[PDB]
């Protein structure tokens, strides 16, 4: 039927925990959740009957409601609280006609869609972040393992100076790593959205003493923060699940290209668990969800005490950024428990440039010698000789006046040895691991 | 369930025409669909039998399909193209074991999706083209009713110099026209995709003549454009659509953003057919679309010949674009067709700058008597004057030596009438409804 | 000359501190920044004397150096630093020969440019973070000023309840001095690069020992923070400058459009220190920057060790977005100290829905003595026939059987006066400034 | 100095022709030209001093004026133009003071700003769209070279089927010829703006019959197109450079992706004519437009008769889009004209998946012998036999019984020729190449 949304043009969450918490299900039942959380912290401030709570909670259930109802009727208001509060308002009634006159005691619409949003968006971020934290120890191990693996370090696409593969997987580790404790405290940080029609709070009521009390209360029922100021205008956690769900994706991203410039053909470094896929399907992700970021960001600009059009911009590319960062997390995890490296592979490769990619390590170990201008032209003209008549590096080395009896020989084959020429490779990654 | 999209999210494009031809349902079907007429041109010009296409038109039916396993397999070749093509050939062998060895003959998976996708893009550009044209006629009506209806012209929030409603509602006419225009185009001009593995049709093969008959063939069984080349990697229609539908979405922005300055309480010169909903959620789509077709755009940048992401990242926004565009236009007819003109408060708010909104035209009217420079300088004393002492410019004007018998009163009386200001707005919507 | 960049194009900028901090020649002299904090660390820990360090630093001077030369040559590297280096070896060397064999040891072109980007980031987020401290003390003023000040509060742009002019303030001030303190802590944190090429540190040098050594030697150089490791390629520095300066010119885009919507001819209730030039400089700027942080996040997405193009993609747009949210900070500046409030026209401004805006106050005010769902009935009504007929609400409630004698007069005196129907944004108010 | 853009932090246009027509002193130069085009038109119909036009004329030079005095003024209004009014007056008046009250005669800010910013891109864009041909004249000449040079055709990162560095090339000439239409058909439709101070004109006087003059006198004077309404908030020439601009990007971005592909160490097909620095000059500008180009997109939502902030958003990145656009075209006609191609290690590079890239072409021509199915699911199987055993294709095929005397020697020695199996890519360059 035309109704489902089965996720045959995103492949990346398809079948992906993420989906059933960001469905339009979901979010029908996260306003329920606030609606209900609502009744029950009046109730605990004292400002209608606990009876009238406990039969609004039974009845606040998305199987109570009609899912399609509720959408179609919401172009009346363009935004869905109205038809759904009419819905469990008779839903209430059915059981209890006392407790339904408690349904949407005060509210406003933005509050319980806002308020909605934050638990479906806590809940989600609760999954990629325990999703982060599997890649993350995933990409510990491989750090650890291959903390001596030799491969070829490359800038603008060539072949530069050796490096290790424990090193590039540490830099993996670090972006997920600072992605997984963004998540965590930005969902520790999300509020609940308690303004009333403009802000005032006039319909839910020392005015101080009944403020905290209610805020209190609301608190504790939602399980999200207190906010200082009700922000239906002041969007910045919506800006803030934007700017971590877009750094979350593009880190990501960053491990998907690395895997495809390792993965390709004539590299063969690694291979994924024989199309690359699963760094085919993060790096899809990444390609979609800046783009979504910046019209969240840009909805900061929401004016008056409720914008007529900025705030509804933000729902469906919000929960958009929510299912394709869950997808790409997901994801990442199946890429990073289940990579496959070709150390063997990584250390024919660094041959490729016939010596010249020890060329700079060349360089230094001649300083002494020949200072190091001397050095560094000797190396950049014998590095441009072995280009032109193929040979290796060493043998025109072996060929100029000036390096004759320059160096035993022991001391040329440790050198010309592309796998000892990785730096402090080893110390960074021990240093990266630490922090663990 | 957690499959149902029923727009919760989105009211802009919820119970809209667009919405059921770009769901994921639609999307399988039109994949079928450019599977069946591959089939059917391959029949055509002789690579197959006759018979075995009409057995492959008649099984490639959306519900002789498992969607959500197709949706859910996808995953392991990033595309849904394979898992298709599995249960199109099982669906076929049930009922002609003979047909189904030519299901996908010589194809791969993007001829089949990226045709697909041309297909829904033409059939939803199709619907948003019809709704252009008429919000375009009743904007043109607009016109046309209120070329003599004066009302403030507004420049950085203030009111300049006095305009018509008609000339207003004439710039809406010309961009809802324009991209009415566009989308007509950019419909006749999507093509097929029939490339091949990588672009060189060679499983589905003078190689000049074979190629011809081949691609009019599948020319004619889509009703899509035949393209110069195979374009997995020439990315023009995805960027082309991107560019139309964010135009477009724009263009009605602009008419929403116009409608809720009109609008707000203290103008209320218009009313939508009591929240203005309609521009608020055309808005809504204005705010999304844009960032969407960034993206869209980016994905031009598509390496070698099938990119390892960058196709991938298109489906989804691509399709949402349409949806969103799609609501946008439906909405702008209910606006364009149902708004309410209060013509009498237009001319009330005419006079809110007691008379300084016609000083430019006073000033032009004193130039032969006075100087250019001088008649300038005059008036702008003059609206400071008036401002301070909440005075009306005439009040001021009539108290300075230098002005005393200039002009008859009767021509005083037509100079400081707001109504009368309006430079040739009127000749100006003469010429943009002859353009119809 | 054709090489004068006046800020002709962008007056939110133009004459502002900022600009003479992101020039070209600031960038110039960060980088020999840059190089100079390099000698003098390498010299601290002892690889290089310290009297070569001392006139490397000499030298290192932007008016040593032909900024057109350095900037026309990098062409043929991708990057200026081969150019700088050339420059500033050669200056070197005409004071001090043996000095110049030191310039740029170890180094590499992207631990030279970036440092000196985050140099730059660095003294422009003193200048941003130091603005938007004055703008959020001037902010603080007027929201204890105007605590008890009350107007219409405005939602999808019709009059909703009343509000006060404090309450609006004090979210104004929420917004800047969140962003105020993310520029502090964003600046705090800034590191400084130092990789080689290819992040192994190889040309630099118990290798942690000469590690850790060198990296504390180069934060005391630089001021910047030591990083755990390379970031050539984790762009976490960028992505999060980007994050940052887009919440800011968001957050003054929201005040922007608040004054617009306050400002424009038929509100009136706020004026700019007559059009209002600062907002829509400071909209300008929040239009601009976001779309520019998407490209900067996007970079995230960088290849193997260094990226061919994706890191050369982001020194423009940061730049741009340093100078755009420095210029729209000066302003809010010049904006929060000038506002000019007219609370006496937000008070006549309150009476425009004669009476409607109360009615909400109304229904709670009658819900002992009717019921909730009686109430509400009742006075949307009310609300309805009142608007119909022209007349004051509590002339339709003066008119209903149901009413007589239900509330004594004064009681009806106060409860329609839109004044006192502000429900706790005095205590909202106070709490918010508490925090300061 | 701290005026100086010398590109530093953008080499991709350093040192390009675009800089000079896009520079602050060459906008100040097209606003000087639009205010004397404007008066000349005025001349020629009859509202003014044939003299007077000519005295203008003579003293509207961007020497006579300090850009920097204008450019810092301009905060006042939010533009440049009131300060360039009054210089440009003064400068008038000190030779001809009869001449200098005819200077802006009737005008607004907009009408010059807009009109000098279409004089400036129509300019850029001759550039822009002269390079563009350059490009496509290199890349013919590389479609017709190497039309039978066979390479490995890669798809998701891996060889897939051979195809042709001739087909290659030709979908660069597609992009590139593509992008040159439409630069050179928006360059001739980019209209002058004359709409007064809010879109009446009635300050520059049948009024069909002054109209139409006027407006055919100014396009006559300013070479550009006469627009059907005033479009000070009809932004669709600005979206149009927008959408034009990003998608000449884009592919010229694709050009440098597939560049890098071929140029990277391990493949070494092609080189730049040794980092790969114009690909990666490209690139770096195809990351940047595109997310400009969303902001321009965006201010189509202009409200009122002049927005307050969201024209004054466009003119800093359309300046810069038709400067990074312009640099990015300049070094794409270096890349094409000076590419090196290496058709032999195109060669070698198609035997490294040894035979597995020609399996495709092996199962098409045993169809005839086994069915398609059977042969399918036996090349398959050697496919994945080969890989294990490190053998070649043609290895495991003589060692499969089904296969015994299957075809004759000379028939699988050119089977399993990778150079041979190029589908009709032949046909498909004659073809492409039959559209010049």
């Amino acid at each position: 039927d035309e109704l489902l949304d089965c996720g045959l043009l995103s492949p990346v969450r398809a079948g992906t925990p993420v989906e059933a918490l960001v469905c339009d299900s979901a979010w029908l039942q996260a306003m329920l959740d606030a609606e209900a959380a609502l009744t029950r912290a009046q109730a605990r401030t004292g400002f209608l009957p606990a009876a009238a709570a406990e039969a609004i909670t039974a009845a606040a259930r998305a199987d109570r409601i009609d899912l399609l109802a509720v959408a179609r009727g919401a172009r009346e208001t363009a935004n869905p609280v109205v038809g759904l509060v009419a819905a469990l308002t008779a839903a209430v009634r059915r059981d209890d006609p006392a407790a339904a006159e408690y349904v949407h005691r005060g509210s406003t619409s933005q509050d319980v869609l806002d308020t909605g949003a934050m638990l479906v968006a806590r809940r989600a971020l609760r999954l990629i972040g325990d999703d982060l934290d599997r890649a993350a120890d995933a990409l510990a191990a491989l750090a650890a393992d291959h903390r001596d693996t030799p491969m070829a370090g490359r800038t603008l696409a060539l072949h530069a100076v050796p490096t290790t593969f424990g090193l590039k997987a540490a830099g993996w580790l670090e972006l997920v790593s600072e992605a997984a404790g963004r998540v965590a405290r930005l969902r520790d940080g999300l509020p609940f959205s308690l303004g009333g029609a403009a802000g005032t709070l006039a319909g839910y009521f020392d005015p101080a003493v009944l403020l905290d009390r209610l805020l209190d209360a609301y608190a504790a029922e939602t399980g999200l923060a207190r906010p200082v100021l009700p922000w239906h205008v002041l969007r910045t956690p919506v800006a803030d699940l934007a700017a971590v769900l877009a750094f979350t994706a593009g880190a990501l991203g960053k491990i998907a290209v690395d895997v495809q410039s390792l993965a390709r053909t004539e590299v063969a470094e690694v291979a994924e668990p024989r199309n690359p896929v699963l760094s085919t399907l993060i790096r899809s992700a990444a390609l979609q969800v800046p783009a979504l970021a910046t019209g969240l960001t840009q909805c900061l600009v929401s004016e008056d005490e409720r914008s007529a059009g900025a705030w509804h911009a933000e729902w469906q590319p919000l929960r958009e950024c929510l299912r394709l960062t869950g997808g790409a997390a997901r994801t990442a995890v199946e890429l990073a428990a289940g990579l496959e490296v070709d150390a063997a592979r990584m250390r024919a490769n660094l041959d490729l440039t016939d010596g010249r990619i020890v060329s700079e390590s060349v360089a230094v170990a001649l300083t002494p010698l020949l200072g190091r201008q001397a050095a560094k032209e000797l190396l950049t003209r014998a590095a441009f000789t072995a280009g032109h008549e193929g040979r290796t590096l060493g043998e025109v080395l072996g060929e100029l006046p000036e390096l004759d009896g320059v160096l035993p020989k022991e001391r040329w084959e440790a050198l010309l040895d592309p796998a000892r020429a990785t730096g402090v490779a080893g110390a960074l990654v021990d240093g990266a691991l630490a922090r663990r």
